[PDB]
């Protein structure tokens, strides 16, 4: 119940929301159907429209008007945004030449430059170039300020997950808004775009920027907007708030536009009908900047122009139906469209089985346009699993397609021509970022970055300490003129042991064999030097990784590679080696095919054993440093040490052996040498974080050898590829992956073919940031480089996407 017979007189767009049953006058009252009886009359004035005209200049103030053109309007803070242009001979902001904003030029009483976030729904990254002729205000923001060619949204590339990630710095699995539609089995409640459950605070986790600001004594304007409030009134409301007395005035404001998404769904991303919505958004930016200029704030405020996701061509005819694959389609609930999420229709149905549903959906049709996954098998870069609102079965839908349960769902719901939601590396899903103002740089282009990073920057712009989030604070310092955040590297928690030769061969009873009894003062001192680290400078280029948790491990040196060997997990945490452009690939010699050699530096008790692999009929092993890339026949023996062995399913060995035998050398050839760091990952609870020993769900049968859930590699070279990886003077270039360690290749529908036709495609799908590997391993890389720490943070957040231009 709302007692809507209270009044909005003197309350229009009040910032503090009043509680039930008292009637409301804030910017969300319409959404709750709770506005006072006189809200439209008093707060949504429209008389005489939104622009001054020559005849209105100097008029007698008429409080009925939408905005004012009387002499008093500037001191009232309620002029039409074009007042000074029409009535005082001033220019529009867009017509003024760009002039660098070296320092804030703010009115007296301003404690800090305000921040205005101007969020555009469905604004695809390529609109900034493709629509530039029809968006002159946005083009001035972009060209004069700091811009990225695009900004990467989070998955799924839907509105609410992305706007709430922008606000919190968190992945959707952590903030809890994992789709536009959700079921939470603990609450037993459903969240929808339509309706009221979405107003319940229990859905919305983390700490959004307006709460962060308020907790730290920075006032915030209200960020959500009721859809029916026209954009011109949203802009005039922000400008009125900016005219509040110092003690009342917010320091952070948000404008939201439902365009161009609304039209893009109807017309497709580049439908001829799209020009007009882009013109209208640009006119809104123009009103805001003219309005700021009238208030002498246009060289004081920092403005962020940012989108939530892009827009792809999608029509009804490109729909896959689950009824074409499943016999039992009425036993499932599907959340449909540009991603699929499946769960049982009834928790009482004991015959429901996810394994049989996955198998029925796997590679069934030659050009099948979705791929099913258990959520823990989704690419780790999506960070889309650790939330009970994410169903166990996920369908990754190809760009331009939908999935639905039955055909009747689609024609009893062609209308639409655009949609979004797909994998967030897809080019059509990318969106925009421009920062303009005293705190941003001038005429500066920055590389693409992820939207999870912007919360920290917004906190920096406002002098706030961010709540804990998934950004990497400091990685966007290159966007800023001032207010940079100067992080320190994390402290190493565990220091390594450096074991020497401590064990005799006969102390080992591992069931291993090697034909190495194959028999010099020149070359014996030489081999001893390699074991003490004489080549370590060639193979550990950026320092050893730091171990950020408590554990016991050993550094092991060799001619061709260095490793940090875990006595707890019985395998390396990391193995590092450099392959020059001139490196030669060789074979595993016949006499060494099944060779595994005890490592006399490491106790039998802290070693793997061959008998466990013989006994485990499902599990084989591979090596982290590949024997194919040994520098000499004699160095090759090091590659067969038991301390270089890791457990690998035979299906996975197909992938791994092709990466090591073919792709490493291909990269070294293309990039002028590469440094590779490879290792295992254990993430049995799919939280994106390193498992402790007591979280390991699978061991090599009969043993204490834990089975990795994934294997990573970080592949680094010189950004200037005229310099070899091992003699690089400047910035680095990286690409990385986190490959799922699976006992079959069902994910790859062409896996019966030669690995040259499917393995690199798999690897691209599982591309990763070095930061993703850091979370998953508790290691900290690139500790010893010539580069600034903020530059290294940017490098650790880089994702190689393998999308065309
Ligand atoms: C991305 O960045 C985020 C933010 O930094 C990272 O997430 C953090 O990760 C931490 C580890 O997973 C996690 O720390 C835990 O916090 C527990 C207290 O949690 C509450 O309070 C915080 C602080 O205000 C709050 O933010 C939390 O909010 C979550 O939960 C509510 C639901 O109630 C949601 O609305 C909200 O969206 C959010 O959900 C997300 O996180 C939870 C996990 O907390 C997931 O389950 C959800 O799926 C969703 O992803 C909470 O309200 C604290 O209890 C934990 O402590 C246990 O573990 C420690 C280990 O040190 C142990 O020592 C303790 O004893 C304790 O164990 C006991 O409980 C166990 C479980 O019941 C039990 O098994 C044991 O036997 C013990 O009794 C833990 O410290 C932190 O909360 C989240 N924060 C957020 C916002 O998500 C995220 O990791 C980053 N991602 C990547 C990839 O880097
Ligand atoms: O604006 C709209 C549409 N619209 C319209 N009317 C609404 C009325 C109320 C609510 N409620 C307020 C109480 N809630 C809330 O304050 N939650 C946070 C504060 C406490 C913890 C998290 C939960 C949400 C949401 C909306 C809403 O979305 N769309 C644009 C937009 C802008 C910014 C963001 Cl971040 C997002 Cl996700 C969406
Ligand atoms: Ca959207
Ligand atoms: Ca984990
Ligand atoms: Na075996
Ligand atoms: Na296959
Ligand atoms: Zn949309």
């Amino acid at each position: 119940w709302t007692a809507t017979s209270g009044s909005c007189k003197g309350r229009c767009f009040e910032l503090q929301e009043v509680g039930p049953p008292d009637c409301r006058c804030d910017n969300l009252c319409k959404s709750y159907s709770s506005c006072c009886h006189d809200f439209d009359e008093l707060c949504l004035k429209t008389a005489r429209g939104w622009e001054c005209t020559k005849d209105r200049c100097g008029e007698v103030r008429n409080e009925e008007n939408a905005c004012h053109c009387s002499e008093d309007c500037l001191s009232r803070g309620d002029c039409c945004t074009n007042y000074q242009v029409v009535c005082k001979g001033e220019s529009h902001w867009v017509d003024d030449d760009c002039e660098e904003i070296k320092v804030p030029e703010c009115p007296a009483g301003f404690v800090r430059p305000p921040l205005i976030i101007f969020s555009v729904d469905g604004f695809r990254a390529s609109y900034m170039k493709k629509g530039s002729k029809v968006m002159p205000n946005i083009e001035k923001l972009r060209s004069c300020g700091t811009h990225a060619p695009y900004m990467r949204p989070v998955y799924p590339t839907k509105t609410f997950p992305n706007l709430y990630t922008l606000a919190t710095g968190l992945y959707p699995e952590s903030h809890g808004i994992v789709g536009n539609s959700m079921y939470d089995p603990v609450f037993d409640a459903s969240f929808h775009l339509r309706g009221r459950e979405k107003f319940n605070h229990r859905w919305w986790g983390g700490q959004p920027l307006w709460i962060t600001a308020t907790k730290q004594g920075v006032r915030a304007g209200t960020f959500f907007w009721s859809v029916s409030i026209p954009h011109e009134r949203r802009i005039l409301t922000i400008l009125q708030w900016l005219s509040l007395p110092d003690n009342e005035r917010p320091s952070v404001y948000a404008f939201y536009s439902e365009q161009p998404d609304f039209s893009g769904h109807k017309y497709g991303p580049f439908g001829p009908e799209m020009t007009n919505p882009l013109r209208e958004i640009d006119k809104t930016v123009g009103q805001l900047m003219d309005g700021l200029k009238q208030l002498r704030l246009h060289r004081c405020v920092n403005v962020i122009f940012v989108g939530d996701h892009g827009m792809e061509d999608v029509t009804c005819d490109r729909t896959e139906f689950l009824s074409n694959y499943l016999t039992n389609v009425d036993d499932i609930t599907l959340v449909p469209g540009t991603l699929g999420r499946i769960r049982a229709k009834s928790i009482n149905n004991s015959k429901y089985d996810p394994k049989t549903i996955i198998a029925a959906l796997t590679c069934k049709k030659p050009d099948q346009h979705f791929k099913p996954y258990m959520k823990q098998h989704l690419p780790k870069r999506l960070h889309y699993a650790n939330n009970r609102r994410i169903e166990d079965i996920h369908l990754l839908v190809d760009r331009r397609w939908h999935v639905a349960r039955k055909p009747l769902d689609v024609y009893k719901k062609c209308f639409f021509q655009g949609d979004h939601g797909f994998d967030n590396k897809v080019n059509s899903m990318q969106t925009v970022f421009v920062g303009y103002g005293p705190t941003f740089k001038y005429r500066t282009k920055v590389p693409p970055f992820e939207n999870i990073e912007l919360y920290n920057v917004m906190c920096d712009l406002l002098g706030l300490k961010p709540a804990p989030n998934n950004g990497t604070h400091g990685s966007l310092n290159h966007l800023l003129r001032t207010n940079t955040f100067r992080p320190t590297m994390p402290d190493e928690v565990s220091r390594p042991n450096y074991p020497g030769i401590m064990y005799l061969q006969s102390e080992f009873d591992l069931g291993c064999t090697c034909d190495d009894k194959v028999e010099n003062k020149l070359e014996e001192l030489n081999k001893r030097l390699h074991t003490k680290g004489s080549t370590k400078e060639r193979h550990l280029l950026y320092g050893r990784p730091a171990v950020l948790y408590r554990t016991s491990y050993d550094i092991l040196y060799h001619t061709d590679f260095e490793s940090g060997y875990s006595e707890i997990f019985l395998m390396p945490l990391w193995t590092s080696y450099t392959i020059s452009k001139q490196a030669e690939v060789s074979s595993i010699p016949e006499h060494l095919t099944n060779c595994v050699r005890p490592d006399v530096r490491v106790s039998p008790g802290f070693s793997q054993n061959c008998l466990a692999y013989k006994n485990d009929k499902q599990m084989s092993y591979g090596f982290l440093f590949p024997p194919y890339l040994s520098s000499s026949p004699e160095a090759k023996y090091d590659a067969f040490l038991v301390t270089n062995m890791v457990p690998m399913y035979p299906a996975f060995k197909r992938v791994w052996a092709y990466f090591q035998r073919v792709l490493v050398k291909k990269y070294a050839s293309e990039r002028n040498g590469v440094n590779v760091i490879s290792g295992p990952i254990f993430d049995y609870n799919y939280d994106g974080l390193r498992d402790t020993e007591d979280e390991i769900k699978q061991y090599v049968e009969g043993s204490s050898i834990p089975v990795p859930t994934h294997y990573y590699s970080i592949i680094t070279s010189c950004l200037d590829f005229t310099q070899p990886a091992d003699k690089c003077d400047g910035p680095l270039s990286v690409s990385s992956f986190i490959l799922p360690h699976r006992p079959d290749n069902d994910e790859s529908c062409n896996s019966s073919e030669d690995e040259s036709k499917w393995v690199e495609e798999l690897m691209k799908m599982h591309t990763a940031r070095v930061r993703d590997i850091e979370h998953l391993t508790g290691l900290d890389f690139y500790r010893k480089t010539s580069r600034s720490y903020s530059e290294i943070l940017t490098l650790k957040t880089y994702l190689h996407t393998y999308e065309s231009e």
